[PDB]
């Protein structure tokens, strides 16, 4: 029997950009563990994709996961576009790279080592973990101490 574990993940910025955070929940045989990090200047949607990264990756075998998220950025990523754009090798149809890459292939990649049960949800209400996220992601990004150095700014 495979062993089952939950993924509760959620990531924001103090402002869009700005300093980030995530926050990420993952619980086994009652017994949880936390994970959060937040970073001097970056956006939600790398930190919504951050949470979930850093929590599959914290893996260290093979397991059925049950990821939870209220990301829709995530959301439609997954379910629609991440499928068109490794057709396309990673590049929209009017030939622009498809943004933040070098995140979406280490999740994609961090995903195909699991058997993966997505669970999209709405508000906070009903969902506990969640809340607990995104406190997890706001108070890291109060005093960030990493670095987005996959966060291109521009001009």
């Amino acid at each position: 029997m495979l062993k089952r574990v939950e993924i509760f993940t959620d990531g924001s910025c103090l402002g869009n950009p700005g300093p980030g955070g995530y926050g990420a929940i993952l619980r086994y045989r009652g017994r949880e563990k936390t994970f959060s990090a937040g970073y001097t200047r970056t956006t939600n949607n790398r930190m919504e994709l951050m949470a979930a990264i850093v929590a599959l990756e914290a893996l260290k075998e093979h397991c059925e996961v049950i990821l939870s998220t209220d990301s829709q950025y995530v959301r439609q990523g997954i379910t629609q576009w991440i499928h068109n754009w490794k057709k396309r090798g990673w590049k929209k149809a009017d030939k622009k790279p498809v943004k933040n890459v070098d995140l979406w292939k280490r999740l994609d990649a961090a995903l195909g080592r699991h058997k993966i049960k997505w669970e999209w949800v709405k508000g906070h209400a009903g969902h506990p973990e969640n809340e607990r996220c995104d406190e997890l992601a706001r108070a890291a990004a109060m005093k960030p101490k990493l670095e987005d150095t996959g966060y291109q700014v521009e001009v």
